C-alpha cells in the first residue's frame, strides 16, 4: 500500500457545528484500503486567517516528505476561501514531481450532506494515482481534479465553488476513479525557478480594489506599510482610474513593483491594451487573477523588483 | 415610429461622434426616430459620481417627455454594470433604458459594436421591455441591470448574470423575455437623487491572506461614508482587517461585506457575526454594485438595520 | 514565411463566397503567411458526409508530408465542425498544426465574427507551441482540442466550449497562448490509418427519453448499421424496451455504444448498466456525435466489444 501524509490546516472540513485527522479519517474509513495515512496537524485556522508564515512552514514541510523515499504524496486539507492561494504557493515551492492535493468541504462534517467525506476520499485516490505525478500541485473538490494555476473559488456557497474559469479542470475523480484529459503546460513544482528553504517572511503585497470615482489614498497607504509589491484590480482588462493610475505610477517609480490584474473573473489582464506598461511602469499579469497574481509577484520580489523579470515571471509562469 | 434617444457617454463602441456611430448601422432609422446626445465621452474606467448624476437627471427628463419612448446609453463595458446598476435604482419610469457597448473598437476586424447598437434599439423599442428595469444590452443577451457583470477581460461574451441568468435574448433585432427581476426597481425605487450633487464616498477593499487595517484606515481619515469588504469565500476578513472594520462601524462609517469570489450571496449567519460587529451583509451582488447601493443607500440613512434591510430588497 | 494551405469546405463562413474572396476580406493573414487556397467541398456542415471527411483527411496527409508546408486551415460550418476536427484528431499521420474555423455569422453580417476568427486561426497555425497540440477548433478567440470541443449554442458567437475540459489555449488579435494540452492520444501517435478506406462504417445515433421504443434501434439495424451510439437519460440510461432491442443488436454483432443526451459529463462504466452482461461499450467522456465518430474509426479494424472499450478508455 502507498504512504501518503495528510497535513490538516483547518477549514470548514474540520468544522462540526474542530475535528482532529484521525476523526476525518474515521468518518471514511474505506479510506485506509486505499494507502497508509499518517495525519499531522500544522495549523488549526479558517483559511481567512492564513499568513505567509504559515505557507513557509507548510512548503518546507511538504519539500521534507516528498523528499522521504517511502512518502508517495502528501494531501492537504484546508478552508476553501484561500486554498487557491495556498495550492498556487506550493505549486511554485515544491521542488517534487511527487502528487499534492488540497481538499475542503464546503458544508461542515456535521452538515446534512456534508461533502467533505467524499471530497478526502476522492483526493485520496487522486493522491496514490500514478498519472498525478508531474501534474504539478492540485484542487480536488467535487469529483474534479484542478490544476493550482488555474483554480479559483468562484461562488460563495456552492459545493461546486471551485473553477478554472480560463481552461477547465485537468480531470476527474468520480467515486475513486482518476482520470487526467488536459495538463498544464506552465512549468511548475520541480521546474520553478523559486525556492523559499531560507525565507522566513515573504515580501509584503497589496491588492486594491479599482472602480468608477477611485482614489490614490489606497495606494499611498500601501506605500506607507511597506508594500513591495501592489496588484491592482481593475476595471475590465486592468483599466485604473486616472487619481489611482498616477499614485501607481509614483509608488511604481520607487521601486514598488505595480502588476495589473482584474476584478472582472476570468481573461488575461493582457499586455499593449489601453495601458502603456512600459511608460508607466508596470507588470501585466496576464492570465491570472488577482489573488493569484500577488503569490507569484510575494515569490518574484524573493529575488527581483525589475519590471522586465517579473514581466517575464509573470509570460512564463 | 417611435421615438428614441441614444445618450452617447464614450467607451470602446466609440473608439467617433454619435453621427457617425449611428450612421454605421443605418438600419437602425428603420425601427426608430433615433436623435443621439454627447453627454461624455470617456472610457467608462474614468466614469464618476458626477457623471453619474448628470446622466441619471437627463434620463428622467428625456423619459418624462410625452412623445420620448426610450432611452439607450452607448457606454464602456468596464463599469456599464456600475452605471446601470446606480439607473435601476434612480431613474423614475417604466419605459425601457438600455445600456450597449463593445469589446472591440469600430475600426476592429469583426468589430461587435453595430450589432449590439442594432439589437439595442430593437429592445428598446420592444412593448415587452417595459418595466423590465435597466437592461444590459450584449451579445445577442439581455440582462437584468441588477444581475448584470463584465466577467471577462477581452470576450465579446464578456457580460453574465451569475446569480441568474440573462433575462431575456434579442438575436437579428427578433427581443424574447424569458424571466423577469422580482426585485424593485426604477419607479419603485424608494431613492431620488434629483437634489444631490454629490454622492458619499465609499470605498472597496481586496480581502487576502495576511491582510492588513491600514487600508480601512485610509478610507476612515479620506472620510468613507461607506466600506465595501470584497471578502475570502463567502465575505470572511482576515482578523486584523475585522478589527478595524469594527472601528470603522463603530464610528458610524457603515461597512457591508461582499466577496470576491465573483457569484453567490454574502450571506448573513455564516461565519460572520454582523449584528454584534455592527456591519451590513451585501448578499447576492457583488462589491462594486454592492458599492452603488451603499452610495444611495447613505443618501438617506447610516442606520445599520435600515441598510441591511436595503440590500435585503432591492 | 511559414506556408499555410486554406482548406475551403464552406459554411456560413464563405455566406456563396469563393476562397481568394474569403481571404481577401482579411488582408492582415498575408503578412503572416504564404498563404494557398483549395475548395475542397461547398456545403453547409449539415450536409458533411463521410465520403468529404475522407478526402478531407487524405488531402491533410498529403499537405502536410510536403516538407515546404508549416500547417492547413480548414473553413467549415460551424455545425459540425466538432465531427470533422474529432475524425481529423485521429486520422492525420502529423504533429504540424491543423486549425478549424467557421463563423456563427455570414461575412454580409452586422458584426460578422469570420475576418477576427480566420485572422486568429492563421496565426494559431503558424505558431510554434501549435505543433503536437492536435486538432484544434480556433472560434471567439479560444483554442478548443479537437477531442473536448462542441457547439454547446444554437445562435451564439462564443457558441463553441470544451465542456469538459476548457479551451487549451487564446488567441487576441493574434497573440496565441497555450495553458493545457491534451494527455489523450492523438494525430501522429494515433492506431487509425483511413487511407485505403473509400466508406466509413455506419453508425446511427438514438435519442433517449421516457415512454421510449424499439423501433429506431430496430430501424438501424434493418439498415445495417454497424454501430449505434444511444444518447441515454442522465448518465446514459436507456427506457427497458429501448435496453432489450439494444441487447438483441449487440448479440447480432452491431456495437452498442452509450453516450448521454445530457451535454457533459462521462457516461461511465460500473453505473446503472451492466455493459458486460448486455454486451456494450461505455463510451466515458465523450458526447454522441464525437461518440460516433470514435466507433466509426474503431469498425475500420474491429467489432469486439473489449476491443472498442478499450478504444474509448484511451482516445
Ligand atoms: N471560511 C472557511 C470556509 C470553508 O472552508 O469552506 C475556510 O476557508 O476555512
Ligand atoms: N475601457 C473601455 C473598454 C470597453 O469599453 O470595452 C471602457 O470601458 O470604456
Ligand atoms: N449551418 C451552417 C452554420 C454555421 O456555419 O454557423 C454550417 O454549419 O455550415
Ligand atoms: N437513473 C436514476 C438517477 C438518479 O436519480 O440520480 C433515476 O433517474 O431514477
Amino acid at each position: 500500500k502507498p504512504q501518503v501524509t495528510i497535513l490538516a490546516t483547518g477549514g470548514t472540513i474540520a468544522g462540526s457545528g474542530a475535528v482532529t485527522v484521525d476523526k476525518l479519517l474515521a468518518a471514511v474509513p474505506a479510506i485506509n484500503d486505499l494507502a497508509t495515512i499518517k495525519g499531522e496537524q500544522i495549523s488549526s485556522i479558517g483559511s481567512q486567517e492564513m499568513t505567509g508564515k504559515v505557507w513557509l512552514k507548510l512548503a518546507k514541510r511538504v519539500n521534507e516528505l516528498l523528499a522521504q523515499k517511502e512518502t508517495e504524496a502528501v494531501i492537504i486539507t484546508h478552508g476553501t476561501d484561500t486554498m487557491e492561494e495556498t495550492a498556487f504557493f506550493l505549486n511554485l515551492t515544491v521542488k517534487s514531481q511527487k502528487p499534492v492535493v488540497l481538499v475542503g468541504a464546503m458544508r461542515p462534517g456535521s452538515s446534512m450532506s456534508a461533502d467533505g467525506p467524499m471530497n478526502l476520499y476522492n483526493a485520496v485516490n487522486v493522491a496514490i494515482n500514478k498519472a498525478s505525478t508531474n501534474k504539478g500541485v492540485v484542487i480536488v473538490m467535487n469529483d474534479e481534479i484542478h490544476a493550482a494555476r488555474e483554480a479559483t473559488k468562484l461562488n460563495t456557497t456552492a459545493v461546486n465553488a471551485f473553477a478554472s474559469p480560463n481552461t477547465g479542470k485537468i480531470g476527474t475523480v468520480y467515486y475513486g476513479k482518476v482520470e487526467y484529459f488536459t495538463q498544464s503546460v506552465r512549468p511548475h513544482t520541480l521546474a520553478s525557478e523559486f525556492d523559499i528553504s531560507k525565507i522566513e517572511e515573504l515580501p509584503r503585497v497589496d491588492i486594491l480594489y479599482a472602480h468608477p470615482d477611485d482614489t490614490d489614498v489606497l495606494v499611498n497607504a500601501a506605500l506607507q506599510a511597506g508594500a513591495k509589491g501592489i496588484i491592482h484590480a481593475g476595471m475590465g482588462n486592468g483599466n485604473p482610474f486616472p487619481l489611482t493610475q498616477n499614485a501607481l505610477e509614483k509608488a511604481a517609480k520607487s521601486g514598488v513593483v505595480v502588476a495589473r490584474s482584474s476584478r472582472v473573473g476570468s481573461g488575461s489582464t493582457t499586455q499593449e491594451a489601453e495601458v502603456d506598461d512600459k511608460k508607466l511602469g508596470f507588470v501585466a499579469t496576464e492570465s491570472l487573477n488577482p489573488q493569484k497574481a500577488r503569490v507569484l509577484l510575494m515569490l518574484a520580489l524573493t529575488k527581483t523588483s525589475d519590471r522586465e523579470a517579473i514581466q517575464k515571471i509573470f509570460s512564463t509562469y
